[PDB]
């Protein structure tokens, strides 16, 4: 048990919940894992796979991001901060992807899932890029029920870190697509209290957060320190009480521990 793992375990013990961490240090290809093969509910971190899948479609359908998609009243779900602005109108697939990734818009995620043929089409893209662990089973909002022990809509911290690496640093997408995905993740508006809050302020970050029932609080990030090779960090957290409060501080603290542990 490494020093870093002792500090993560102590964090977890202080928190009352269950913590999952994976780091990939791309310089050494070194990894640090904490509960690294346990399943965790993904909640909105799954939007990264869905958006990536659509980007993969756009490598042959070249104007696909420009395609208008009607937003109907009946499309609206539980959390639609961008899409309620465009009801009885349209949004493009790039707009929908941005809304999903940068504001965690759930109606936008559902449009991405639809474009891929259902939750199975998202899982199909994960299997196509090598990830045998991720599984998306539901649409929003039910994918975030985060019920303890439920395998639906889960991944592991190990798998998700490998996937995020392959998507943002490793050629799973076309270079136009990848740089889109990076732009989007760097532009996330919902991550300031999560991984970003635990990292040196000179480091550039792209991230996607997630949140659900059972106080589920997640973040996945690609990290570029100035001076050294980038890192991928995945932090998942979930709690025993169905109505538990969010704990983005845990994710920040987990990130600080990994950053100080390099």
């Amino acid at each position: 048990t490494s020093a870093v793992q002792q500090k993560l375990a102590a964090l977890e013990k202080s928190s009352g919940g269950r913590l999952g961490v994976a780091l990939i240090d791309t310089a050494d290809n070194t990894q640090v894992l904490y509960r690294g093969d346990e399943r965790f509910p993904m909640c909105s971190t799954s939007k990264v796979m869905a958006a990536a899948a659509v980007l993969k479609q756009s490598e042959t359908q070249k104007q696909l991001l420009n395609q208008p998609v009607e937003i109907k009243p009946a499309d609206l779900v539980n959390y639609n901060p961008i899409a309620e602005k465009h009801v009885n109108g349209t949004m493009t697939l790039a707009e929908l992807s941005a809304a999903a990734l940068q504001y965690s818009d759930n109606t936008a995620m559902n449009k991405l899932i639809a474009q891929l043929g259902g939750p199975g089409g998202v899982t199909a893209f994960a299997r196509a890029i090598g990830d045998e662990t991720f599984r998306l089973d539901r649409t929003e909002p039910t994918l975030a029920t985060a019920i303890p022990g439920d395998p639906r809509d889960t991944t592991t911290p190990r798998a998700m870190a490998q996937t995020l690496r392959q998507l943002t640093l490793g050629h799973a997408l076309g270079e136009t697509q990848r740089a889109q995905l990076v732009t989007w993740l760097k532009g996330n508006t919902t991550g300031a209290a999560s991984i970003r809050a635990g990292l040196p302020t000179s480091w550039t970050v792209g991230d996607k957060t997630g949140s659900g029932d059972y106080g589920t609080t997640n973040d996945i990030a690609v990290i570029w320190p100035q001076g050294r090779a980038p890192l991928v960090l995945v932090t998942y957290f979930t709690q025993p009480q169905q109505n538990a409060e969010s704990r983005r501080d845990v994710l920040a603290s987990a990130a600080r521990i990994i950053a100080e542990g390099l």
